[PDB]
């Protein structure tokens, strides 16, 4: 599959794959299903709080993303190349979901894996689990450091 | 009052326990190694940041905790009842680790399960996994909303 190959390069590029030999990777992903989101270069997209409860990974291209506060204040800008995960820390969140806006610097593709299926994928492969938990852990640690910077 | 009882009661109070059959929960703690940390009331200890890579649950008593920025500002002050997890989002974090200062209110006990072990428990009991992941997801959510609120 060509499209599957893309996903694979993306995951290899992603942080989620660290510590996995190729067999594990392929094991993980062949028996896994996903929809595809296409993003036409230089158009804008908003993704609200509840449509953010899916794993999304940049498979193709590059997008610019930023959370927006409860006031419209735009925080945490980022450029996400191939392999980055969109808003990973909010996948499994219940309260306080700021929405996010995306700008396509090029034509771009996000692979979208559903929340419940991903929940299983992590259960089947503990390395995947440690990786995803570490990912959102580091994000947290960072936010904590940026909160120091913005205090008195 | 039996040490394994404190532990067990702690977990039951904890957010980690939500949706687990008491029987599941028992078999969890049954085969579980952990040490103990005793905090004499009104003294102030400092853990962090290398030593924050272990599950700590408030077993007895009550603790005031807070993080410490690079330049000394304390942030994110909270008071942790029994069943509370100390600094969960930093357990699998690999960078930007702020340290923690605890102040006992009462005489207090923490239970320290090891990272690799806790990794294991989350594997075996998926509901524990979803719980912990969501716990730290929610923290990140909060952290963002507070970053927004400080920015002007």
């Amino acid at each position: 599959d060509p499209e599957f190959d893309l996903l694979l390069k993306a995951w290899k590029s992603s942080g989620l794959s660290v510590g996995m030999k190729d067999d594990e990777l392929l094991a993980l992903l062949e028996s896994c299903s996903y929809r595809v989101e296409r993003l036409k270069a230089e158009e804008l997209y908003a993704i609200g709080g509840d449509k953010l409860q899916d794993l999304r990974i940049v498979g193709v291209g590059e997008i610019r993303a930023e959370m927006v506060g409860p006031s419209g204040k735009q925080i945490l800008i980022d450029t996400l190349a191939v392999g980055r995960i969109l808003a990973p820390a909010l996948l499994f969140a219940s309260e306080n979901i700021l929405p996010v806006t995306l700008f396509a610097n090029e034509d771009s593709v996000l692979f979208r894996i559903g929340k419940e299926e991903f929940k299983g994928m992590m259960h089947k492969y503990p390395t995947l689990m440690e990786n995803f938990i570490g990912m959102i852990s580091d994000i947290s640690a960072f936010l904590m450091k940026k909160i120091h910077q913005l205090s008195l």
